[PDB]
């Protein structure tokens, strides 16, 4: 059943918490964080394509849509929009104007190199790869940072 | 908006993972969950009171009713059931026939000591504290050990 998203924000946020004391480092932070996103999207992509009807799959732009109006959705309860288009049709932006991750947080002085919420890129990679697509997930813009908007970049590589 | 639990889970797997590389040791790591599930009360009880109708309460048998009935739906998409009651009405369970944070689990061999959702229990206490409200919440019984059930046992102490 459904639930609401306090609970699984505030434990995300232990979780840097506990990372920011292991490494007191933010980059070492940033890359745990995209690191344990990427072992998650691994196993969370089999969940995924069991209570989906995308079936065998391989193309760029029906997996852009898929990821943003069914996979964050269903994991996050929000629904990002897809912008900027690469001529080539192989980089995209997902535009997020809230991001659940976020809330109740206030990242602090001397934090600005820390990407709060890493894991996400890590979870779309991992999760595109077990569909034999390589790519590359950054965050461009962050809320936390003062921007309008939250952009994660999406740009694919190869297929694998 | 709501949201499945899944991406929930497998992030608070990835918590308890990094707890194991960091204490190697599955009482530590008990010790730690519920630590951090204190600290997320603490916040979490903020959120619930500006979206619930208690109000200042702090009536026990009220408070077993609200978080079995409201709190675990909104923060977890489940409804424990609520039994065994002391004589003194200070004591009560939570019976959770599916616990969502142990899905995709499967603990291991020589890791019989670890609660693996242990942070549950200082969510709990941390949440009730707030409220003047001191007690003891713990894992007597979980699915994943084997029990036909999950249980977690509330005991009221003393008002704060
Ligand atoms: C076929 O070409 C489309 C296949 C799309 C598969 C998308 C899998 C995404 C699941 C993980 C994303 C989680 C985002 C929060
Ligand atoms: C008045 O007597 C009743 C007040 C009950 C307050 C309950 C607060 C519970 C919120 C945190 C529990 C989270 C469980 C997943």
């Amino acid at each position: 059943k459904k639930m609401s998203s306090e609970l699984f924000t505030l434990t995300y946020g232990a979780l840097v918490t506990q990372l920011c004391k292991d490494y007191e480092n933010d980059e070492d932070v940033n890359k745990q964080l995209d690191r344990m996103g990427y072992n998650i999207g691994v196993r969370l992509i089999e969940d995924f394509l069991a209570r989906s009807n995308v079936g065998r799959c391989h193309d760029f732009r029906e997996t852009a849509d898929v990821i943003a109006k069914v996979a964050f959705k269903m994991y996050l309860g929000i629904t990002p929009s897809i912008t900027n288009w690469s001529p080539a049709g192989d980089e995209f932006s997902l535009i997020l104007e809230n991001n659940p991750l976020v809330d109740f947080v206030e990242l602090p002085d001397n934090h600005s190199a820390l990407i709060y919420s890493n894991l996400l890129c890590g979870v779309l990679r991992g999760a595109l790869e077990m569909v034999q697509m390589a790519v590359e997930a950054k965050f461009v813009q962050d809320t936390l940072k003062g921007d309008g908007v939250t952009e994660i970049r999406m740009r694919f590589i190869r297929r694998i």
